[PDB]
């Protein structure tokens, strides 16, 4: 609707204490606080930061993930109900800054890939679930209504935010558009895997999925990962074998503007930290100037898109 | 919602005092007093087993069950303010042990097939109504509602109980899984009806349905069953006809894993005791992993359930 | 709608030419033909039956099924209107049998677990797909909509068609009751994976699956499931504990009346043949007079389903 | 359909002698038969190349190209039954090489972003217009229809075609996914307009537009591109301040799998030539395991695409 | 389809004489001579010039012109086989010069108002019939028909020609701006009657209408028009007040380019004469950068034209 | 319907304060209250005129405009629930005139010519989206479907509204004429640009655009301008050349009756105020005896008008 705010972001490229709920959300808070010392309006953290990114499902076969990481995973992950969470936002209220943080939702004995979005306030402004996981993630994780296709008119400017591969899905994309973002959270995990074998899992795919997002839909992107740090490599990796599956690294935060030009220099693929940069939502009505997906370089009488944003529930009531 | 706790169960496959409620209360009381020896913190009881199953019906003509049990029947039922119950509660708080014992409630002039749930502080949780009876236990017993569908927050467990045949309702099992149980009491009776004639009626049919219900909705499930021994036949059976009607043996009583496998030794078809096992609710966190009909296998955008949990009466004030 | 006709079905416990459709589809055509020989009016086959079971998922870790057998299982894929389908549906007219077969159809670059029903004029009456793969199988497969569950007026009975885990969905099964299904196919895959560990895959608990499908429902089941042969372990796994990950044997198939009794006598776990069994609907209406989940034993004023048919696609016009 | 076939292709990074068809299309055919020698089954060019593209209406205002070259652009824009487009479609033909070559059609007094898609038989296969312009091409050209996003079934694979910022409308490359395109071209004009101040011109941000459509469609992208040579300084720019508008090179002809990674070694930005590369479609199968936007990594039931197709025209009679 | 040619044109504002075939084609012929010595490639007459436009239906009852003109009139129509066609033929073969003779054409009972369209070889190239008289001529005259609308491929130009307030048609100037002219000969009477009262009637109204067509379409219009010579009083007028009914003068012969600027200085409103100018096609080229309502400046997805091009005849053998 | 009524409307030729929306809503009701003064009953406004029409796109390159001018008419344009739009509405309300004012709407971060009809009582009756820009204009506004080509049936006459060019579009009239206007208003910009080069371009061609479309649809045409004066030129001009490119005035704003005769007299191209007239619809149907396009003087067997006014979305939800 307005584009004059001008405002602080931080994209957080930092590691979880590995399935340890507990210590990770202190880690995240301390990462909270950092951030809104340096004035921050927004802080954002990895996918599934909290718990963690479950590895266990690419670096062996289900079997050798379910004995002994299935159970451990599960029971680190946060119900919305959880103290864990209440930290989460009395953390973003004590500070004043608004947090994007990527948690591994529990509802009864599924997990999803959940993001939180907290408000500066301390409210929960929406906690979001990914619409469909990717490849054996799916075998974790359950999938998300068109409810979770969002944009919210956070104080500073509207908001949306998407876990990993939902930047390849084309219609999601669109939904986002059609919404008006400005401000983009792309969370993703440690895209070290597979690194010789399948290019597409390499932080060179991921960067072109980010940057395109804020190219095409001219909107600030704030993407935040983790890294798969040698203390990765102590939990999952039992052999040579598996340490070559998850490389190191694989962290590629980034703070891109409209232009896909990035506005923070970025970190090494294994350094830890966090970056700032500074958002003028001026620099957005520049680029549309050329393109617009969803206004005036559009052709609905060609192709339109056909949203459904309603809740469903395996029980109704 | 937490799948941490362990704890140890019974399982309890005896017959009563046929329709006589006092003498089977104390054998009831001697059952929960032996299982609360054994550190068990879970007893649970048969089908209608206070005044016993009616299986007049089944060995008879509708007549000859009317003119000779059925105002015995009526009569040894008990009502939710009858001194029994109250011996049930105390000896429940005594032995600081939960009862689900399956009683023949009776309400003015009719009689439901009423489950008590009693926790270790010796008070009334819940009183649950069948929803259906099987198709000639509708002229003896009433109908429940949708209040009568409902899980239990028990300081050990997430418990809910239903009753025979209840476990063939493919909504009701999708009602109990969604509301998230974790121990379930199936109470059954002496499942030896007919035996040659209608392998419906077997306990092997019966063995799959509590099977199944452990498997598909990952729950721990704790069979019970009453046992027609001589003593029924003595009661009921008046010649050798009606003997062969009422069969004998048919208890099955067992405890079923969320995998579908047996937690204790099962006893004979014929024999009476308790049975043990330790459960440990991280065993279901497992099974989830492969199945969750209310999770990650929903597909609510296809299939959904209307459940209607309110209790009606025929008169509202 | 009417339950008096007798008709002899078959049900195959065979094992693929692995990762082969026109060896396959060979040897389907040669089962097709050995069933009509006996004089039975439908023949069931396994669960992706033609290019075989995808058990490279299971045994190792994804990139090791990805970089050796995703091409090849994708290559050997049925299109719909490949030569392939096309002599299923001749075998089918010339030998005048009801086929339903469990193909790996490919649309695009995906592939879904199809079953294709084929009446005994050779036309294609249902192309179902599954409505939602299990655990890994997610990544390899994707999954249909409410258009696949259904059931088909046959000449000889109104037939329905599940695979796999798609039992063990309670919803589901009440759908496909509600559409009044009185001989069902369920296909299977070599339940042999991970027997020692994971109870839960061991075809015990498929065996009560399927039979409380045909208690509930009070239908005729055509259980047919693939056969883990050594041939499988050649092909498969390379490693002594791969060998152990995929088991040996894990056929279960067999033929299932209303009461859950067995109408053939069953092969061994390890044995590739085919069952054959006499259908008489008159036995439904015996078990119906005891359960009818959707008829007189339900409660539509407590719980309902809510199903949804419409077949959505990515692409309208 | 088929994914296994392999062939050679050919990107073109040249220089149009501008606005000069006759010129150009001697220039296009020697490149056309330089592909051939090679043994190129495909070969593209970049976009409107015949007459070139209009860099005028970059440079100066309105009334100044409008003065100086829309008279000469216009006169030397290809209609469909010029002798130019007959010499092209021969010259496919006598070299048995496939082409898909930019062109500005004209028709009646309007032009055309068109991309003749013509096969080795010499045949035009298809004569697609650009959807919608960019910015002030919207001034010097036309809108096509629905009829123009489409998939062509080429002897050695399903090749659709867009060019310059079609690959920025989200919706028109969700289009071209469900109709299975597995090899791409996209043309583009020497990007390096306004290259200090407009970053979203810049060879940079262009090239995550086309790496990013292989890596959402899963289909290799032949990217052909112009070149800002010296000889277009001379004719467009009177003065300094118009050569610093339209930098010099901005080239980046590309070939890159469906992985995202490339293919062949680019050449420079300012360097002219053709680069080769060998496509094996089998490829496109092992990026399908991952995503696949229209198949197994979509949510048709929350977001889909309304498509048409129609071709609507001014006058219908 | 071609912009590029160069040619000389005459626009003629002559005044017939009065229903005298014979003399009035001698008149033609001399003009058609006279424009031929100029080098002009195309000379235009005005409307129904042959005999005259019949203003008596203007000036008094129908009675009265039918009593005293209609016989008259209608004697000295031109049948298309006649004498007087023929030697329009040979004028425009003998100088080589293209005419558009407005003609009232006759055909057995009824009468037309015709323009021959005459090729530089003497052929017949058209014979147009006006679409629709406009308030009063329907009475004098029969309507046209579908095939009459059409654009005519000259050596010098695409050729086409309407009649008098047929310029008023919105769709009408469609059809024929799709056909793309590029040439217009506007064929009007001497508008003049009813000057003080109709505004509508008079010289300034017409000649926006032939100014807008060629604005609208980008065509050069040659504006031809008759002149209310006081000799028309004497033939139609036999009052004063009938001498203010038809004023004086009412030519606005005149050649208009695409700009709509006039490229011959006009007459006087009652001076007779021809007007010469130079037509540069490409002229329009430069005119079509701004609009074009059939190419780039239309809509056909929401507006579109239904162009019935039939030849309807009341006798169809 | 009705053609009765008479009424007083006023047209105004006014300069916005250039690109400043707060202080041109001032101007613009300063103006509502000055007409309503004088008993008009309807009010209009030049096109783009809240923020002003961006001459930028004419007079430099598009560079030039983007950086110097493309936030500022951006951060100007209206949302339609914007403060400014409602103070348009109370001014009507206030004064009891209806409101015809042409502003810049804000949908997003796209652009669009659109009219807001406000009626006497302070409703928004239509924001009808111009359908296609003009040249360059297109570079900067979107494009309107075919909902808002409508007329809107006022209580003092049925209105409607075009704006600049699109009364040179063919299709747009007839449709206009279809719905029966009466009283139309045509919304141009100071019209002084090319002047020595671009005839197109000066208000001589404009007004017989204006014109032509009163006397084609017989409607009284309220015809209202900008005016390029001083002040606009150190707005956009930087030096002598860009100062010629925009000239001063531009201004011809009119009234023009059904028989194309101006009811007010016109003030000069640089005079700016406010022009008066009063509307007897009866001069229509004095008009409609001559020609009605869509009536007795049209031929739907040979041409008719498809018409698609279907209200396309980009998301249709
Ligand atoms: C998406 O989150 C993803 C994670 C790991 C590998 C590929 C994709
Ligand atoms: C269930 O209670 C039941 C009892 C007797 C026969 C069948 C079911
Ligand atoms: C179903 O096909 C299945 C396969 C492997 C394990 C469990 C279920
Ligand atoms: C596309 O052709 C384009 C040209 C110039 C700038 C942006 C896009
Ligand atoms: C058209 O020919 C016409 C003639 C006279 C008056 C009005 C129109
Ligand atoms: C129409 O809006 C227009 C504007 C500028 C030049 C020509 C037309």
């Amino acid at each position: 609707v307005e584009y004059t705010n001008t405002f602080k972001v931080a994209a957080v490229q930092a590691q979880p204490v590995w399935f340890d709920a507990a210590k990770t959300v202190d880690k995240t808070v301390s990462n909270i606080a950092e951030a809104a010392r340096n004035g921050c309006e927004l802080v954002a953290f990895p996918e599934v930061f909290i718990p963690g990114y479950p590895y266990h499902i690419w670096v062996d076969s289900p079997l050798a993930g379910m004995a002994k990481f299935a159970v451990r995973y599960h029971e680190n992950s946060l119900t919305m109900d959880s103290p864990h969470v209440q930290r989460l936002l009395d953390a973003a209220r004590d500070h004043n800054i608004a947090v994007v943080v990527g948690i591994s939702e529990r509802d009864g004995g599924s997990l999803y890939m959940t993001q939180l979005i907290i408000d500066a306030d301390g409210q929960l402004v929406a906690r979001r679930r990914k619409l469909k996981p990717t490849h054996v993630e799916r075998s974790v994780y359950g999938e998300g209504n068109g409810s979770d296709i969002s944009v919210y008119d956070m104080p500073f400017a509207r908001l949306g935010a998407l876990n990993c591969w939902e930047h390849f899905q084309t219609l999601t994309k669109y939904a986002m558009y059609s919404m008006h973002e400005q401000v983009h959270v792309a969370s993703w995990p440690g895209m070290s895997l597979y690194q010789p074998e399948v290019p597409a899992f390499g932080v060179d795919a991921q960067l072109t999925a980010t940057r395109m997002y804020a190219l095409e839909g001219q909107t600030f992107v704030v993407c935040t990962t983790q890294v798969v740090t040698p203390e990765a490599h102590e939990f999952f990796c039992e052999n040579e074998e598996q340490r070559k599956l998850i490389g190191r690294g694989g962290g590629f935060a980034r703070i891109i503007g409209p232009d896909g030009r990035d506005l923070a220099t970025p970190l090494a693929e294994d350094e830890e930290g966090i970056l700032y940069a500074d958002i003028d939502l001026s620099a957005i009505t520049l680029a549309k100037q050329a393109a617009d997906p969803v206004g005036h370089y559009s052709r609905p009488d060609v192709l339109s898109l056909n949203f459904n944003q309603r809740r469903t529930t395996p029980v109704n009531t």
